[PDB]
């Protein structure tokens, strides 16, 4: 049929990137806000003395970086303008492999672009771009220039950021990687108001059971983090976890998956303490700990 | 749902260019009527000693070239066949962004190849491929051997003619061209009744005001054509226009748009005379000037 | 709309294959039926000494080789899983241009992948990959990784194996290639009965009449199979036909096409025999003959 109506309503919140840092760069950005509040990559921004923003009507304007959070990829800006288009929202959530997605961006700098693809895949973490990462997949056409824009469904509302792509020649070929909307905004709401973002520090490093030591003392490979490593300082050494140690629950929650042990980790707000409890030859051992703050750290592949 | 109707529709009508010169190359090009006019790029047919025609049927013939246009890049050809498929026409102006489009061509010599995509951009000039340019911009798959060959809409109507692509991978990485329907008729009828297209002369050479002079003698940026240079010989620099000269108006009509001024003048026959009116020192100046014929002169990036 | 619903059905069934020979190869395959045969291509499995499959549930299992078809380009393998699910098939034969389908892969090791294009052309041969092709071109992405996955339609019916692709960089520019449902069924079942595929023999190598000497005793191009070349051993050339002979039909059909009668000398079981009427000096003469077995011999362009 045709997308055009969901092109209306979006595309008017969807900005081209002009950067200036010391040399020149284009990326995109979203308009989260009528008070023109801008979602976009941190490697778009990153080091710019100097942020145009032009918008689809053709008005430009220098903007101000609010904040940024390298460990997801994100920056927020802040523009002076009135009557800005700002977009809405879809859930990323309720998103399902196979719907159709539409990208909205600045490839190339040949002008703002909409290419149209499907959800080809969701929660994609593993990749290795970024510390935390829940990507959508696309197939729609993503290339250099796209970056911060909008990946949008059908109709019009804002399931991503597209970031990153995976890709043989330096452009499309169909894997592109957009940063969900949910947690795009739990980013995006901390800079707003803490001008970065705040996350909890823990010593510990996991991996899976690979189960021929974990084989001993069997179970259906169910709720066990495997720990290998500790760290430097304001360690989670001195709370009592040890190399080979085995988590099966921390604050009493599941570590089926290592990696929302990391996500709640960085959820508990530094200076609060908290209880694992790892499997130590044999029997549950009970372990509390306290948190530490987490210390300061489009693309291709 | 299903394209397969608007394929049956259209892909009768399109047919694959071999051209040999003095060596080989593929093509595609379009049947616009059922008395053997075809319409496809200039750089496909430049230069060719000898231009076969395979239709979807499997008969072949040698086609004779009518003429050419090389500041559009398209060409025209008759071949000597009786009971043509003839494609129909769409609307380039009632397209949308988000559109869906087919491409219909021959990409690297597979065979007639269809692919799908959105509209991806309309109107795209300033690209650097040719001197007049209103490109549509698709995210259907275009590569090489699809130039000159259909962009078709949903139900099946020709919408444009595929003629260049953008990629850092010599195929397609989601953002190709399409030149206008509307655009390629009116280059059409000239070279099939006069075996080119006529076009207008005028010495000026133009640019954005760029408002730091202009800002003297304020005004919002409207109806102003900035004048910088002119030319060797039939110039306008003798009707009264200087370097520096700014225009309001031409032909009556606003100087809002360089690219328009680039238009009324192509479409004034050579011969005839008239009137601009530029701002000079802070008033309004009226010219009038006569008119000069322009002289003589699938693709990547 | 959205494809959700057909990738819900489809994506279960198809697998992800990681082999190791002697280094270490990724592929799909594609789940048939509940009792644990798989489809896949063979360059992926060719000298794997290691086959493992993993489940879009979790579960992974070393697989056996049932057999192998290099000659189309597939392979086969038996898993020992309970509860299994099934791809269901769609008609290879009721498809068209312009049909929506969707690839299910593990492109780039990326993970399961669905991609969305249309049917970009139907009954590839000539293209130089496998010596019998029936190929179904799309453009939906097919990168490196989706080899032996499934190409299916826009209900969730396998409709093909993706294979191969045509590219300028290593990645999909929207020519991909997959071996048809009916095709693949053929293949499957000899192997998994008689572990490999029996083909007849046959001496003669043909080409087309290119009728200057063939405008000779002029027809149509009708029913005309040109005759040139002869082989080595088990040889029709001790059956009667020689080179410059012409062949009306094989078997009592038409030799309109010699991509038709590779496919009825390969079905013909060997050890069998044979006629075959080809036009000698301006008569039908009427030869009969036996049949040899055949004998023992993602991709890029």
């Amino acid at each position: 049929p045709s997308y055009a109506n969901a092109v209306s309503r979006a595309a008017p919140a969807v900005a081209n990137l002009y950067t200036t840092k010391m040399e020149s760069s284009l990326g995109s950005a979203v308009i989260m806000s009528a008070e023109g509040y801008l979602l976009t990559n941190n490697h778009v921004t990153a080091g710019a003395d100097q942020i145009i923003v032009a918008l689809r009507d053709g008005r430009e304007t220098i903007a101000q970086l609010v904040g940024s959070d390298p460990e997801t990829d994100l920056a927020v800006l802040k523009i002076d303008l009135k009557n800005l288009p700002a977009m809405t929202l879809g859930r990323s959530d309720g998103i399902r492999t196979g719907d159709v997605c539409l990208a909205i961006g600045n490839p190339f700098g040949v002008g703002q672009t909409v290419t149209m693809g499907i959800i080809s895949a969701t929660g994609r973490n593993q990749l290795g771009l970024n510390t935390y990462e829940d990507f959508i997949q696309t197939d729609a056409a993503i290339n250099p220039g796209n970056s911060g824009g909008a990946l949008v469904d059908a109709a019009g509302n804002l399931i991503g950021i597209n970031t990153a792509i995976f890709s043989k020649s330096g452009g499309s070929q169909g894997i592109g990687f957009a940063i969900p909307t949910k947690l795009a905004l739990e980013v995006m709401q901390s800079i707003i108001e803490h001008g970065q973002v705040i996350r909890g520090w823990l010593g510990v490093e996991v991996k899976a059971l690979t189960p021929e030591l974990a084989e001993s003392l069997g179970l259906g490979e169910t709720a066990g983090i495997v720990v290998a490593g500790v760290y430097r300082d304001g360690p989670a050494a001195r709370g009592g976890l040890l190399p080979g140690d085995v988590i099966l629950t921390i604050d009493k929650q599941e570590a089926s998956d290592g990696r929302r042990s990391m996500n709640q980790v960085a959820r508990t707000r530094p200076g609060q303490k908290i209880s694992i409890v790892v499997l130590r030859n044999g029997q549950k051992v009970n372990l509390t700990a306290e948190v530490g703050l987490r210390p300061p750290p489009d693309g291709g592949e």
